[PDB]
C-alpha cells in the first residue's frame, strides 16, 4: 500500500481498489478510497485535515461514554457490590479513564499490521500523564503527598515498566505473559486492598421531553455562547447516545427509572447491540435462508417491552432494574470500541499517505486523544480542591492501562487467531528510544518526590513539562533521520 | 578566501592581496590584510584577541548611541507626534532594538556571502532574550504578570515565527513577502492601539564647557573608580556623540538649547554625514572637475550657521527647534549604521581564519553584542520596581526586530540590487536546529506562565536559564560534527 | 576471567585459584571466591539475595557512622577552633572525603594503560559531586552562601579543569605539569588561610558499662515494632563504634566525657589505625627485626592512657579534650572508607557477573562507589544543619582530588618508571563527552547562583537532578551503539 504516493494519479484508484493491502479487515468508512478516489487530488491537503477534525470528534466521543455512562452503570455495580469506596476507585479509574486506552490497544492488536500502535498508544500516553498531567496538578495547586501509597504506586509502575521492556526485548508475547500479566494486575488490586484495610485498622411526557432534551436553555444562557455552541455539538452526540444507552444511578432516590423510555430502551438496546457487533457481520446472517436475525430480535424485544411495560408502574422501580444497568454497561462498552475502531483505521489511512512509522502516530495522535480526558478529569478534580486524589490516580490509572490493555489484548489474539504467539515487531530505534524515555521519568520522581520530603511544589511541575519538551524533542529529531545509526 | 589557512606564510599576503573574493565592499579597515600581513604570523593568537577586544567595544558603542541620542531625538518627536506614552516607548523600545539589531540585519543583507549572517543574528536573539533575560527578570523580582497582553505578544511572535520558518523552507524571499511583512508589523502596532484604546475606555561658555563633560563629578565620586574608568572610556566616546550629534530633550524647559555648540553643529553635522554616508563614496565626488562636494557642503553649512546665530538668541529657542532633532535624529542613525558594517565584517574576517560556519557566529557573537543593551535595560528596570513593563517588552520588542529587520533589509536588498528575490541559502543542518530551539522556547512559555495563573515566579527563570544551557550544548555538538547524517 | 562462567562447574574454582584478572584488593573478601567455590554450587541465587542483604547492610554502616560520630566530631572541631565553615568544607571534611579518590588515582596511574580511566573516573566522580550533591544539598535545606569564597572556590576550580583539560589535548604530561599542579594547590590553601585569617582581623564501672550500652530502655519501650526490629539490627555496629571511635559534643554540659572510656579509646583507636591502614602492611612491618611496629604502638599508648588512669575521678573535663575529638575525627573518617571500599567490591562482582566496557565501567561504576562515602557525609551535615560547610566542601574536596591526585599520580610514575613524561591515552569520544559535561555543569552554576543573590532555592538542585539522569540517559545510550557519534 505504501507505494501508493509513488504512481501517477490516473492508476491511484485502481490500485487501491485492486490490491487486497490496502483494505482494512474492521470499520464502517474505507478513508484511503475517500482520499484517493472521492476527492479530487488538487484538495488533498484539506481532506486531511477535514480527517483530522473528524478524528478529533471521535475521541470527544470516547469521552462522554466513558464518563458518563460506562461510569454510571460501574457506580450502579458498586452500589450493588457495596465494594470499598477507595478499592471502587481504583477499579473506577481503570473504568472511567482508562477504558478507551483498553479499546484502543485492543482493536490496534486486533491486526498484526497495526500492533506497532498498540504499543505507542500505551507507553507514550505513560511519558504524556506522568509527566505533564500529573506536572499541570502541583502547578494548579501545591499539596503534600502521601508517602506509602506514592511508593507502592511507583514501585509497581517500576515493576510492570520493566516486564514489559523485557517483553519488548524478547521480541514476543505467548499465553502465560498475559496470564501473567492479568496475575500480576490482581495482586497489585488484592494488595491495594489488604493494605488500605491494615492502615484503616491502625406532563409526564413533557417531563419524558425534557429528560430527552441534553439541555436546558436556563443553564445554555448561564453557559458562555461559545461554551454553549461547543456544548450543543456535544449535546446531538449525547442525546444520541441517550437514545440508546439506559444509565442506573443509585444516588437518585428513583435510581433514574423512566418507565416509557425504558420500554423503548428494551427495544433499541438489542436491535444496535446486534446492528453493531463485529461490524454488523452477525446482523445480516440469515437464519435457515428465510428470515434474518435482526427481525426476530426486534420481535422479541417488542414482546419483551409490552410486557416490562404492561407489568410494572411508573412509581416504583422493578426488583430486577439492576439488571438494567447490566445492558446499561455492556452496550456501552461496545459503543466505545466502535469509535475506538473508527480511530485506529484513520490512523492506519495516515500511515499510508506520509509513510510515516506506526509508533510515531502511536505516541503523538492516539496518545494525545486517550488522555485528553485524564488531562481534563485530573485538571477539574485539582481545581476544586482535591489534589491528593488527582495525583494518586495520576499514578494509579497508568498500571491499570498498561497491564490491563497488554494482557486482554494478548489474550483476546491469542484466542480468536488460535496462534500460540504474538510476535512484537520492533519498528527500528525509535520505540527503544521511547521506552527510554518512560523509565528515565519516573527515575526523576523517584528522586525528586521524596527529596523534597514529599511536599509537592511549581517547580517541579515546570521541570516535568519542560523534560516532556525534551521529549518531544529527541522524538523529531528521531523521526525525520537526523540522528542514525 | 577560505583556503588561505592551507597556503605557505610565505604566499599569504600574495593571495589576500590578488583575490577579490578576499576583499570587503564596505568599510573602514580590512581586518584579514592586518592579520595576514601587518602581524608576524608568530603573533596570530593575540591579534585575533585584540579585534574580539576591539568588537566588544564597537558593541557600546551601539548601546550609547541607541539610548541616550537615538532615543532622545525619538521623545522629542513623540511629545511633537503627542502620540499615546505607551505606544510611543514601545516605538523607542523598537528604536533601541534598531539600532542593535535592525541596522546589523539590514548590514549583513546588503552582501549575499554574509547573508546567513541576518538569519543568524535574529533568531539566536530570540533564543536568548526570551530564555536567559527574560528569566533573569522573573529571578529579580517575581511578580504578576498580564494576561491579555502576554497572550496578543505570544501569539503575534509565534506566527511571526511561523512565517520565518515557512520562508526559510522555501528557501527565497519576494518583494510581496517584505511587503506582507511590514503590512503584519504595522496591523500588530494598529491592533495593540486598539486594544489599549478599548481597555482604557472600559560664564556661558563654562557653563557650556561644563555641559560638554559627560560625566557628572558627584555622581561620579559614588561610583568605583574601576567603573569610573569604564565610565571615562565611554565619557569620551560620550563626548564624540556630544560633539557631532543634537539631541533634543522635550523634558527640559529649554530643551537643551545650546546656541554656540548647536551653531557649532550645524556645520559638524552635514560634514560627517557627507563623509560617512556609504563610506563616504559620495564625498570625494568632485563636481565638474574643479570642486569636491565636502568643500561646497562646508561653506554651505558655515554660512546658515552664521545666518542662524545671528537670527537668534541665547535665552529664546527658535521656532524651528524642532528641526534639529530631525537632525539629531538622521545623523546618530547613520552612526550606528557605521558601527554596524564594521562588527559584521569583523565576524566575516573571524569566519575566514577559523574556517566556522556563519550562522555559529551569528547567534554566538552577534546575539550577545545585540542583546547585551536589552540585557542591561531590562535587568535595570527590574530592579528599580517594574518588572511588568520590562517583561512585556522582553516579548514586545523581539517581534518588532525580526519583523522590521527582515522586511526592510530585503526591502533594501530588493530595491538596491534591482534583483526580484533574495536567496537564502541553509548552512548545512543547524539553521534548522537553531529555529527549532527558538520554537519549542515558545511553547514552555506558552505553557509555563498559563499554568502557573500568570504568577511568575524563580523557577521559571532557573529552568529558562537551564533550557538555554542545554540549546548551548546542542549547538556546540552540532557544529564540531559530533553528530551528523 | 569471564570464561569462568562457561567453563564447567567442577573447574571453576580452581580455575579462579589460578586465574588472574579478578583478584583485585583493597577490600578484605574474595566475592568471587566465595560465589564460585563455597557457597553450594547449585545455589548461585542464595549468595546472590544475600549479597544484596549484606549491600543494604552496609548502606546502613554508612548511615550510622556519618550520622552519629563524624559530623559531631567534625562540628566540635569547627567550633573549638573558631573556624568558619566554608574553611572547615574546604580543609577538613574535602580531606576526609577525598582521601580514597586520590589512594584509587593513585592505584590506577601505577598502571600507564589505565590512565584514561582514571582521568575519566576522576572527571565522572567531579560532576557527579558538583550537581547530584549539591542538588541535594540544596533541595534538603534552603539556605544563603557566602558570595566571596563560592566565587573563589568557583574560579580556582574551573582553573583546575581548565589545566586538565589543556593537558588530556596535549596527550602528555610532565614533571613541570605536576609540580606545577602541586604548587597551584598549595597556594589555594596559602590563600584559604592568609584570607580568612585576613577576615578575621577586620563508681567508674558503672559509667564505663552505661557508656557503652547503646540502647535506652526507656526509648526501646515506645517503639513500634518495624523501630524495634531496626534498632536490634543497628545494634552491633553501634556497639562496635561506641567502642573504637570517640566523639566529642560541645553541646551537653559534660561534653561526652567518658573518662575510662576515652583512656580505653585512646589506646584502641591507634592500634586500628596501624593495624589498618594499608590492609597492616605496617602492623606487620618489624622495626630492625626485634619490635613489630603494633607493639611499641599498644605501649605507648597504654603508658598515655595511665597519665589519664592516675586520676580516677571523670568530673571536670580536661581544657585538651578538643583534642580527642580530632582522633575522634580521623578514625571515623577510616571507618567511612572501609565501608565504602566495600560496596565496590561487590559491583566489582557485578561487573565480573556481566560484561561492560572498561571505560563505560570506570565512569560509573567508579564514581558512584568512590563518592558515596561524599554523598552521604554532605547529605548528614546538610540536614543536621550545616548547609555551608558541605555546599563549600562539595568545590574544595573535588579542587582536592582532581589537582592532589593528578599531580601525584604523575609525579611518582615519573619517579618510578624513570621516564620523561606520562602519556595519557585518550579513550574514544565519551571522556571528552564526560569533559563537555562537566564544563556545562560549572558554567550553568556559575552564571546561576551569583543571579540567584546567593539564595540557593531548591530549583537550583532539581534542574540539576534532571540534567545528571539526563545526562547519564544519553550516555547510556550512546554505549549500546543507539546513538553513533
Amino acid at each position: 500500500c505504501r507505494a501508493v504516493c509513488s504512481l501517477n494519479t490516473s492508476d491511484r484508484c485502481d490500485f487501491v481498489k485492486r490490491n487486497p493491502d490496502c483494505h482494512s479487515e474492521g470499520g464502517y468508512l474505507d478513508y484511503l478510497k475517500g482520499i484517493f478516489c472521492y476527492f479530487p487530488p488538487n484538495l488533498l491537503p484539506l481532506a486531511i485535515t477535514l480527517y483530522v477534525f473528524w478524528l478529533l470528534y471521535l475521541f470527544l466521543i470516547l469521552g462522554v461514554t466513558a464518563a458518563k455512562f460506562f461510569c454510571p452503570n460501574l457506580s450502579a455495580i458498586s452500589t450493588s457490590l457495596k465494594l470499598s469506596h477507595n478499592v471502587a476507585g481504583v477499579t473506577f479509574l481503570a473504568f472511567g479513564n482508562g477504558a478507551p486506552d483498553i479499546f484502543s490497544a485492543l482493536v490496534a492488536f486486533s491486526d498484526p499490521r497495526t500492533a506497532g500502535l498498540a504499543i505507542g498508544a500505551l507507553f507514550g500516553a505513560g511519558v504524556l500523564v506522568t509527566t505533564v498531567v500529573a506536572g499541570g496538578i502541583t502547578i494548579l495547586r501545591p499539596f503534600m503527598a502521601a508517602s506509602r501509597p506514592f511508593l507502592r504506586d511507583i514501585t509497581f509502575y517500576m515493576v510492570a515498566v520493566f516486564l514489559t521492556f523485557t517483553a519488548l526485548y524478547l521480541g514476543r508475547i505467548t499465553l502465560v505473559w498475559a496470564l501473567g500479566y492479568l496475575g500480576l494486575y490482581v495482586f497489585y488490586v488484592v494488595t491495594v486492598i489488604i493494605c488500605t484495610w491494615v492502615y484503616q485498622r491502625q406532563t409526564t411526557g413533557q417531563i419524558l421531553l425534557q429528560a430527552l432534551n441534553p439541555l436546558d436553555y436556563r443553564k445554555w444562557r448561564t453557559q458562555s455562547i461559545s461554551c454553549k455552541l461547543l456544548k450543543v455539538a456535544k449535546l446531538p452526540v449525547e442525546f444520541l447516545l441517550l437514545l440508546t444507552v439506559p444509565v442506573v444511578d443509585p444516588d437518585k432516590d428513583d435510581r433514574n427509572w423512566k418507565r416509557p423510555l425504558n420500554c423503548l430502551q428494551l427495544v433499541i438496546s438489542p436491535l444496535v447491540l446486534v446492528l453493531t457487533l463485529q461490524s454488523g457481520v452477525y446482523g445480516i446472517y440469515e437464519i435457515g435462508g428465510l428470515l434474518p436475525v435482526w427481525a426476530v430480535v426486534v420481535i422479541v424485544g417488542t414482546a419483551l417491552a409490552s410486557v416490562t411495560f404492561f407489568a410494572t408502574s411508573n412509581s416504583e422501580p422493578p426488583r430486577l432494574h439492576w439488571l438494567f444497568a447490566f445492558l446499561g454497561f455492556l452496550t456501552s462498552a461496545l459503543w466505545i470500541n466502535a469509535a475506538a475502531t473508527e480511530v485506529v483505521n484513520i490512523l492506519r489511512s495516515l500511515g499510508v499517505v506520509f509513510r510515516l512509522s506506526n509508533t510515531v502516530l502511536g505516541l503523538t495522535l492516539l496518545a494525545w486523544g486517550n488522555s485528553i480526558g485524564d488531562a481534563f478529569s485530573d485538571f477539574t478534580l485539582a481545581r476544586q480542591g482535591y489534589p491528593r486524589m488527582a495525583f494518586s490516580a495520576c499514578f494509579g490509572g497508568i498500571i491499570f492501562n498498561i497491564l490491563v490493555g497488554v494482557g486482554l489484548g494478548c489474550l483476546l489474539q491469542i484466542v480468536r487467531s488460535h496462534a500460540s504467539e504474538v510476535k512484537l515487531e520492533p519498528d527500528g530505534l525509535l520505540v527503544w528510544v521511547l521506552a527510554s524515555a518512560l523509565g528515565l521519568s519516573l527515575v526523576f520522581s523517584l528522586v525528586s518526590v521524596p527529596l523534597q520530603c514529599f511536599q509537592l511544589s511549581k517547580a517541579y511541575g515546570l521541570c516535568l513539562l519542560l523534560f516532556y519538551i525534551c521529549f518531544i524533542v529527541v522524538v523529531l529529531l528521531t523521526e525525520f533521520g537526523v540522528i542514525h545509526l
